[PDB]
């Protein structure tokens, strides 16, 4: 890959995009989203962390001859929603919940072109569903389920196993996070792969691990 963007194949139709940003004292650290390929159409789950990441990702997808039909952003932070303005200009439909758009507007950022106004939403017909579990990392965080591959994109709602803490909790609801996570655990007993917003992909233990971190941060 490059200094800004790496692509990892997760299945025949599913890629992990890993975009890099210098965050001292760590150096270049990564944020994860997905590209979901549905015939000649591609869909973005989260934008890369930097505009240069997003431009390189749009180039990689288009170089396969695919049309980027749409993007869904999984929360209002820059590592999920950062390049809404670039996608809106390129006329790539952006989907965000009413809560995500409220927090983008509160923070003087451009809202999505298209608003999710239900707790569950068919993002790609038969391929990608959005679920709002309640507050955790942020008030607005959503997860995306890929039923064909048994892949759950948890985003920054889910921590990697190695994480000893919840990360940036400035926008978090630590008391609600465990109950929100129980709804995700209860909903996807069939999840084969869980993709956190940062860190290594894993199994459902990442859900239980995040719930435990939240229960401990509360106590
Ligand atoms: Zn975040
Ligand atoms: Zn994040």
């Amino acid at each position: 890959g490059t200094k800004e963007l790496k692509l990892k194949k997760l299945s025949d139709n599913v890629y992990q995009h890993i975009s890099y940003k210098r965050v001292e004292p760590w150096g270049l650290i990564g944020a994860s989203g997905l590209v979901v390929i549905n015939g000649t159409e591609a869909h973005m789950i989260d934008t890369p962390w930097t505009t240069q990441g997003t431009k390189q990702l749009i180039e990689w997808i288009e170089a396969k001859g695919l049309t980027i039909k749409s993007a869904v952003v999984t929360h209002f932070h820059e590592d999920a929603s950062g390049d809404i303005p670039l996608l809106n200009d390129l006329k790539i439909k952006t989907y965000a919940t009413s809560l995500t758009n409220k927090l983008l507007k509160l923070n003087q950022k451009e809202v999505s072109s298209d608003e999710i106004s239900s707790n569950t939403f068919e993002f790609i017909d038969g391929v990608a569903s959005v679920f709002y579990p309640g507050a955790g990392h942020t008030e607005d965080n959503i997860v995306v389920w890929l039923p064909n591959e048994k892949i759950l994109f948890g985003g920054c709602f889910v921590k990697s196993l190695k994480n000893k803490n919840l990360g940036y909790t400035g926008d978090a609801n630590i008391s609600e996070w465990p109950n929100s996570m129980q709804k995700v655990i209860n909903r996807y007993p069939d999840a084969k792969l869980v993709v956190p917003g940062h860190g290594e992909v894993g199994d459902v233990s990442l859900l239980k691990h995040t719930q435990a971190l939240a229960l401990s941060a509360a106590a």
